[PDB]
C-alpha cells in the first residue's frame, strides 16, 4: 500500500500547490507560523485545469490575471504603508490596525530609509494573480494544534490559572495571531526607488512626471541588459537619477531576476514556481469554537478562546511605542509605531522626589525575611514619605515569592545489621506584598528639585548612560519591585554630567500626574516613553528627553511569554538500606503491582513530591 | 473502482471547464465562497464540442463570441461605476443596489484615483466571450451548506433565538449573499488611463478624438513591443500622453501580458485559460425553500429563510456610508458610499447639553450591583435631567448581563477513611435595564453651550483626537451604553484646542431633532456620520465636521457577525473520594450503562451542566 | 456497457453539433434558458454529409451559404431595431412585438450610443450559414419540464391558485417565454460604426457614398493588419473617419477576429466553432397541449396551459415603459420603450389633493388592529374626504394579511413522576379590506393647491428627491396601500426647493382623469409615467415631469415572480414527558408501524400541523 501525497504523485504525475492556506500567521512580523488546519490528500483532487494536486478541504478559483503598470505610486510618508506582499491581512477593522506589519523586515527597511536620507517612496510593480485558494468552512484542526489547546485545557480545569496563561502565550509563540483563510497564488516584480523629497515639491503637474518616469525606468530595466541601450525620453529622466537615493529590484516568485530578462520571459517562468503575493485570514481564537473541539464542553472551550485572546492582546500591547513620529519636528521620536498627537511640547523642567517601596511579609516568617532585601526608603526623607514639597502616587502593588529549604535526617539500625537513613528534604514558598510609591511635585515650590537621574535598569535590562548594569560617577542606586535599580546623585556638580531630565512613572494601573496641569498615562510632552521592566503581565514605563535613548536602530519585536511559570511547594526523600553482613538475605516488594525481589546490599529508594499550590 | 472527476478525465483525456457557477459571491466585496450547490460526475458529460469536462447538473451554451472596441469609453464620475468582470450581478434591482461592489479592491482603487488626482477614467477592452455556463433548475444543495442549514434548524427548534441570528450571520461570512446561475466564460485584455478632468472640458467634438486616441494607444501597446515604434497619429496623441495620470493594463485570463505579443498570439493562449467574465445571480434565501431541503417541515425551511435574508440584509446596512460625494464641494466626504443630497450646509454651530444614563436592575441583586458601574450623571446638572435651556432625548433601551459566581465546598468522611469532597461552583446571569438619554437646545437662548467635545471611543474603538484609547488633554469622560467613553471639557480655554464641532447622536430607532428647526436620522447639514459602537444589532452614529474624521484611507467592509452568543447560567461539580488507607477495597459502577469497575484510592468525578436561558 | 453520446462517439469518433433547438427562450432579454424538449442519443444519428451526431428528433438541412457584403445597412432611429442573431424570433406577431429583444444587452448598448452621441448606427456582416436544425413535430417533453408543470398541475387539482399562480412564475424565471423550434448554424462577422447624425442628412446621393465607404473600411480592416496600408480611395473615406463615434468590430462563432485575419483564413476556422445566428420559434404555452401531456385529464391541461400564458403576459406588461421617445422633443423620455405618442406637451400644472386610505377589518379582531396602522386620513380635510374644490378617485381595493400567535402551556403530573408538559402554539391569519382613494381638482377654481410634492417610495423602493427612504427636508409622509409612504409639505417656502410637477395616480383598473378635460390610464401629457409598487399583480404608476426620474442608466427586466405566496395558518406542539425518578421503566409505541419502543427520561415530541386556507 501506499498513502498520503506520494500516491496522488504517482498516480497522476503532476505537482503539488505550494501556497496553501490554514497555517498561522505573525501579524506583526508578517511572517507565517505552524499549521493550524488539517491538510489530507485522501481523494486525489486536482485544481480544475489539471496541473495542481491540492488538499480536500481546500477550493482553487481560477483568476488568471496580469496586472501592467506604466506608472507608479508614490508613498511620502511610512505611516500609511501598503506591504505589497499581506496588504489584506494587515488592513483588518481593529485595535491593533495601526500596529500590524510594523516589525516586518520589509517596513523596517523602508522606515530606515525615509528617515536616513529624509526620502519618499515610489514603488511599481508587474504583478501576476493566477489562483485564489480558500478553505472549506467545515475543515477540522490540526493533529498538533490541536493537542495544545487541550494542555491548556487541562489546566483550566484544575484551576491553574498562572500555568494556562503561560501555555496560552507559547501558543502564539508557535502559531501566530491569524490564520490565514485565503491566498493568492502568483508571482510579482517589485521596483522600490527611494527620492529625496525635495524632488517632489514642486507641483502637482510635476508628480504626474517624477510618476511616469519609475514606470519608465523599470521597464528599462527589464529589457535592456544593465547597458545604456536606455529609452530616455527627456532631462526629467536624467533629473531623476539625481535625486535617486537607494534603487532596489524586488523578483516575489517565478524566476530570479537579473537585469535583461524580458517580460515575456519572466513570465514563463512563473509557472511552479508561485507564491502567497496576497493573504486573508482571521484572529487564532476565532478558530476555538465548539464545533472545532467536539470533545470538549461548552463553557470550557471558551475559556480556552478567552485565555488565547488575551495573550494576543497581551502581545500587540507590549510592542506597541507611542511618539512623535513626525521627522521634521525637534522632539522626534525614532523606535516609535503609533502617532502620539503631541509634537509640539513646552520643556518643562521637573523634579524629581525619589522612590521608596513598603514590604508586608504574608507567609514565611523567620526563614528568609523577604521584608529586608525588598524594603527601600526615600533617600530625602530618611522614611517612608515625601518630603514637604512633594505628594505620593502609587505605581503597583503585587506579590513577591522566593522559596526556602529544609533538610532533615535521621538513622536508625535494627539488629545491628540493616541500617536504615532516611534524608528528607522540604521546598516551600515564602510570600510577601510590596507596594512602590513615587513622590510628585504638588506644592509648585520647591529650592532644589533632588536626585538629579531618572535612569534604570533591570536584572535583565541595561542602563544606557553606562551601556552595563552600573551606576555611573557618583551615584548609588534605589531598589525598586523587584530587580529595578534606580541610579540617583543630588550632588548638583559631579551629578550634572549625567543628569537627564525626568518625565516620570506610570503602568498599566495608574498615570503620571505630569500632564493634567485620574491622570492620562500618557507622558508629560516633548518626553520619549521608554519601559522598564514587566511585573507579571504589567509594563512599568518612565519618561525622558535625552535623545540619546531615542536613537540606534529599530528593536525586534519582543516575543511571548511574557510570564514564567509559578514556583511550587516540593519535597524530597531519600531512603538508604545498607546491610553491614553477609549471611543476611532480603527480599523486597516495591508496590501493589510488583513482585517480590531478592535485595540488594543497598537500595537508595527516591522520591519526589509536588504539590501545586 | 474509480470514482469523481478522475474516472471521467482517464476515460476522455480532456480537461475540465473550470468556471462553475453554484458557489457563492459576495455581493459588496466581488470575492466569491464556498460552494452552494452540489457538484457530481457521475454521467462523464462534456461539452457539445467535445473539449470540457463539465458536471451533470450544468448545461452549456456555446457562444464562441470576440469583441473588439477601436474606442474608449469615459467614465467621469464613480457613482456610475462599470464593474468590467461582475457587471451583471451587481446591477440588479434591489434596496442597496448603489452599494454593491463598493467594496471591491477594483471599486476603491478607482475611487481613489479620481479623488486624489482629480480625475476621470477610461476604458478600452477586448472581450472574448467562449461559453455561456447555466444551472439546471432541478438542481439539490451542498453537503457542507445543508448542514449549516440544519444548524439554524435546530436552534429555532428550541426557540433561541439569539444563537440563530448568530449562526445566520456566519453562513453570510463563509457563502457570501448571493449565489451564482451563470458564468460568462472567456478572457479579456482591459486597458485603464486615467486623465485629468480639465482635458475633457474642451467641447463634445473634443470628446471624440480623447476617446479615439485612448484605443489607439492600447492597440499600439499590445503590438510595439514597448519601443517607440508607434503610430502616433496626431499632436492629439502627445497632448493625450500629458495629462495622463496613471495608465494601468490588466489581463483576465488567458496567457499573461506583456507589451509587445499580439492580439493574434493573445488569442492563441486563451484556450484552457478561462475564468468568469461576467456572472449572474439570485440572493442566497432565494435557494431555501421547502424544495430544496425536503426533509423539514413547510413552516420551518421558512423560518430559516427569514433569519437568512435578515443576515444578509444586516450586513448591507452596516456597509452603508451617507455622505456628501460631490468632490468639488467643500464638505466633501472622503469614504461615502452614497450620495446623501445634502452637499450644501448652513454651519450652524450647536450647544451640547450632556449625555446621562439611567440603569434598573432586574435581577442579581446584593451580588454584581449592576446599577452602581453602568450609571451615568450629566455633569451640567448632577442629575438624570438636562438643564434649563435643554431637552432630553432618548437613545437607546437595552439589557445589559453580566456573570457572578459562587463556590460551596463541604466534606465528609465516612468510617474514619473514605474521604470526600464536593465543590460545586454556579455560574448565573444578573440582568439589569439601561436608558440612554441625550440633551439637545431646544430654548434657542443659551448664554454659554457647556462641554466643548463631541468625539468617542469604545472599548473596541480609538478617539481620532487621540489615536487612543484615552481622553484628549484636560478632559473627563463620561460613560455610556455599555463602553462608550465620551470625552468632555467644559473649561473654554485649555478645551478649545481640541473642541470639535458637534452635531448629534442618532440610531436605529431615533433621530436627532437638529434637523427639522419625528425626527429624520439623517444629518444636521454639512456634518458627516461617523458610527460609534453597536448595541446588539442596532448602530449609533454622530455627527461631526472637523476634516480629522473623513480623510484617511478607504475603510475595509465590516464582516459579519456582528453579536456575540449570550450568556447561560451553569454549573461545576467536583468530588473526591480519598482512601486514607491500605485493606480497603472500593467498587464503582460508573453509570447503568457501565459495568461494576475495580476502584482507585482518588477518583475525582467531574461534571459540567449548562442550561440555556 | 454504455450508453448516450459517448457510445455514439466512440463508434464514430466525430463530434456532436453544439447548435440544437428545443431550448427555453427569454424573447425580452434574448437570452436562452434551461431545455424544454428532450434530448435522446439512442439511433447514432449524424447529418447527411457525416460530419456532426445529432439527436434523434432532429433533423437538419444542408444549406451550405455564404453572404458577403459589399455595402452597409444605416439604422437611423433604435425603433426598428435589426437583432442581427434573433432576428426571426422577436419579428413575430404578435401584441408585445414592439418590446421583443429590448432588454438585450446589444440593444441597450445601442441604444445609449443613439441618444449620447446623437449618431447613426450602420452595420456591414459577412454571415455565414452552415445549417438549419429544427424539431421533428412528434417530440416530447424534458424529464425536468415535466415535473414543474406536473407540481403546477397538483395545485390546480386542489384549488390553490395563488400557489399555482406562483409557481407559473418560476416557470417562466427558468425557462422563459418561448421555446426555440429551429436555429440556423454558422458564423457571423459584423461591423457596427456609429456615425454623427449630423454626417447623412447631406442628400439621397450621398447616402450611397456613406453606405459604401462603410464596406470598404470593414473590407480593409479585415485583411490590412492594422496598418495604414488600407486602399483609401477618395477624402470622402477620410471624412467618414472624422465623424464616427464609437466603431465596434464583432465576431460571432468561428475563429476570435484579430485585425489581419483575413476572409479567406477567418472562414476556415468555421468548421467545428458553429453558435445560433439566427432563432425561430413558438411560446411557451403552445407545447402545453394534450398531446404533449398524455398521462393528464384533458380540461386540466388547459389549466396549466392557461395560468402559463397569464404569467408570460404579466411579465411583458410589467417590462413595457411607455413615453416619450424622439430625442429631439424636450420632453425626451430615456428609459423609455413604447412610442406613447405624446411628444408634444402643453405643460399644465396641476392641484394634488392628497391621499386617503379606509380600512375595514374582516376577521381576526381584538388581536391585531389591522385597521389601525393601515388607516390615513387627508391632511387638507382630517377626514375621509377631499376637500370642497376636489373629488374622490378610487384607486385600488385589496386584502391585506397578517399573522397573529397564541402560546398555551399547561403541565400534569400523574403519581408523582412522569411529568407531561404539552406546549401549543397556535398561529392565525387576520385579514382587512383597505379602499385608497385620491382627489382631483374638478372644481377648476382652487385658491392653492395644496401639498406641493408628489414622490414616492415603499418598503423595497427608494425616493429619487432622497436617494433614500426618508423624506426631504420638511415633509412628512402619508401612508397607503401597503408600504407606499408618499411625501407631503405645504409650506409652500420650504417645500418649494424640493416640490415636484405632480401628474396623477394610475392603475391597471382605474385611469387619471387628468387628460380627458371611463379614463385613459395614460399620461397627462408632458409628464412621464413612473411605477410604484406593485399590489399583488397591478401595478400602481404616477406621473411627474422632473427630468431628474427619467435619465440615469437603463434598468434591468424585472425578473419574476412578481407575487408571494400567501401565509398559511399553522399549529405547533411540544409534549415533554420527564421521569423524576430511577426505578421507572417506561415503553413507547410512537404509531401503528411503529414496535414498542423501551424510553427514556425526557422525550420531547414535536408536531407542526398546517391547514391551506
Ligand atoms: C534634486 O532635485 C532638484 C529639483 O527639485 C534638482 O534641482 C534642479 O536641478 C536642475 C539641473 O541642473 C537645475 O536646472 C535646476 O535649477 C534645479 N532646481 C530646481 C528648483 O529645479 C537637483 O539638482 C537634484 N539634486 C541633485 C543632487 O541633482
Ligand atoms: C492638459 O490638457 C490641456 C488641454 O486642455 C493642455 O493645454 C494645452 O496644451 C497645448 C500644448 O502646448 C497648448 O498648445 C494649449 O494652448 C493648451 N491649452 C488648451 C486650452 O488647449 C495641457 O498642456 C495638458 N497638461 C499638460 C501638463 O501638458
Ligand atoms: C462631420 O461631417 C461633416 C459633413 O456633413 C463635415 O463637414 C465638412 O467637412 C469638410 C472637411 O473639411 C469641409 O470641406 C466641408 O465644408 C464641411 N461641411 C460640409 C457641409 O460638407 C465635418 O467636418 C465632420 N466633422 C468633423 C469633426 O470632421
Ligand atoms: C481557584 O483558585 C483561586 C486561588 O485563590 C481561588 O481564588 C478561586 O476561588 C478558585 N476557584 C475555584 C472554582 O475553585
Ligand atoms: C420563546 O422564548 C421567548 C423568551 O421570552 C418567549 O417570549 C416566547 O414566547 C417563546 N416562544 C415559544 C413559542 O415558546
Ligand atoms: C375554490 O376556492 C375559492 C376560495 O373562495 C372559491 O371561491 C371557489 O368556489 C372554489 N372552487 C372550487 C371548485 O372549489
Amino acid at each position: 500500500d501506499e498513502v498520503g501525497v506520494q500516491k496522488c504523485k504517482n498516480a497522476l504525475k503532476l505537482p503539488v500547490l505550494e501556497v496553501l492556506p490554514g497555517g498561522g500567521w505573525d501579524n506583526l512580523r508578517n511572517v507565517d507560523m505552524g499549521r493550524v488546519m488539517e491538510l489530507t490528500y485522501s481523494n486525489c483532487r486536482t485544481t480544475e485545469d489539471g496541473q495542481y494536486i491540492i488538499p480536500d478541504e481546500i477550493f482553487t478559483i481560477p483568476q488568471k490575471q496580469s496586472n501592467l503598470e506604466m506608472n507608479s505610486e508614490i508613498l511620502e510618508s511610512w505611516a500609511n504603508y501598503q506591504s505589497s506582499t499581506s496588504y489584506s491581512i494587515n488592513t483588518e477593522l481593529s485595535l491593533f490596525s495601526k500596529v500590524n506589519g510594523k516589525f516586518s523586515t520589509e517596513f523596517q527597511r523602508m522606515k530606515t530609509l525615509q528617515v536616513k536620507d529624509q526620502a519618499i517612496t515610489t514603488r511599481v510593480q508587474v504583478r501576476n494573480l493566477v489562483y485564489t485558494v480558500k478553505i472549506n468552512p467545515t475543515l477540522e484542526l490540526s493533529s498538533g494544534f490541536r493537542k495544545e489547546l487541550l494542555d491548556i485545557s487541562d489546566r483550566l480545569e484544575n484551576n491553574q490559572t498562572r500555568m494556562a496563561t503561560y501555555l496560552a502565550e507559547l501558543l502564539v509563540l508557535n502559531y501566530g495571531t491569524h490564520v490565514t483563510t485565503s491566498v493568492d497564488a502568483g508571482a510579482a516584480l517589485i521596483q522600490e526607488d527611494h527620492l529625496r523629497a525635495s524632488f517632489l515639491q514642486d507641483s502637482q503637474s510635476s508628480r504626474s512626471a517624477v510618476t511616469a518616469s519609475a514606470g519608465l525606468a523599470f521597464q528599462n530595466t527589464v529589457n535592456f541588459k544593465f547597458e545604456e541601450n536606455y529609452t530616455s525620453q527627456n532631462v526629467l529622466t536624467k533629473s531623476y537619477l539625481s535625486n535617486r537615493t537607494n534603487s532596489r529590484v524586488q523578483s516575489i516568485g517565478g524566476v530570479p531576476f537579473y537585469p535583461g530578462i524580458t517580460l515575456q520571459a519572466w513570465q514563463q517562468g512563473i509557472t511552479n514556481h508561485l507564491v502567497a503575493i496576497d493573504r486573508s485570514g482571521l484572529p487564532l481564537h476565532f478558530f476555538i469554537n465548539p464545533n472545532m473541539l467536539p470533545d470538549l464542553p461548552g463553557p470550557l472551550v471558551k475559556k480556552v478562546s478567552k485565555t488565547v485572546e488575551t495573550a494576543v492582546k497581551r502581545y500587540y500591547t507590549f510592542n506597541t511605542y507611542p511618539g512623535c513620529t513626525d521627522l521634521n519636528s525637534p522632539n522626534f521620536n525614532f523606535q516609535a509605531n503609533t502617532d502620539d498627537g503631541s509634537c509640539e511640547g513646552k520643556m518643562t523642567n521637573f523634579s524629581f522626589g525619589g522612590v521608596y517601596q513598603e514590604c508586608t511579609q504574608l507567609s514565611g516568617n523567620r526563614d528568609v525575611l523577604l521584608c529586608q532585601k525588598l524594603e527601600q526608603k526615600n533617600p530625602l526623607t530618611g522614611d517612608f514619605s515625601c518630603p514637604s514639597g512633594y505628594s505620593p502616587v502609587h505605581l503597583l502593588s503585587q506579590i513577591h515569592e522566593e522559596g526556602y529549604n529544609h533538610l532533615e535526617c535521621h538513622r536508625k539500625c535494627t539488629l545491628k545489621v540493616f541500617c536504615k537513613t532516611v534524608c528528607e528534604d522540604v521546598f516551600q514558598v515564602a510570600k510577601a506584598e510590596f507596594r512602590a510609591f513615587w513622590c510628585v511635585a504638588s506644592s509648585q515650590v520647591p529650592e532644589n528639585s533632588g536626585l538629579l537621574f531618572g535612569g534604570l535598569f533591570s536584572s535583565k535590562s541595561i542602563n544606557p548612560m553606562t551601556n552595563a548594569q552600573s551606576c555611573p560617577a557618583g551615584y548609588f542606586p534605589l531598589r525598586l519591585f523587584e530587580n529595578l535599580k534606580v541610579c540617583v546623585s543630588q550632588d548638583y556638580e559631579l551629578g550634572s554630567r549625567f543628569a537627564v531630565p525626568f518625565g516620570g512613572f506610570f503602568s498599566c494601573t495608574v498615570g503620571n500626574p505630569l500632564v493634567d496641569p485620574p491622570s492620562l498615562k500618557k507622558c508629560p510632552g516633548g518626553f520619549s516613553q521608554h519601559p522598564a521592566l514587566i511585573s507579571d503581565g504589567c509594563q512599568v514605563s518612565y519618561c525622558v528627553k535625552s535623545g540619546l535613548f531615542t536613537g540606534g536602530s529599530l528593536p525586534p519585536a519582543r516575543l511571548p511569554p511574557f510570564t514564567r511559570p509559578p514556583l511550587m511547594s516540593q519535597a524530597a526523600t531519600n531512603t538508604v538500606i545498607v546491610t553491614n553482613s553477609e549471611n543476611a538475605r532480603s527480599w523486597i516488594k516495591d508496590s501493589q503491582t510488583h513482585q517480590w525481589r531478592l535485595g540488594e546490599p543497598i537500595e537508595l529508594r527516591r522520591a519526589m513530591n509536588v504539590i501545586h499550590g
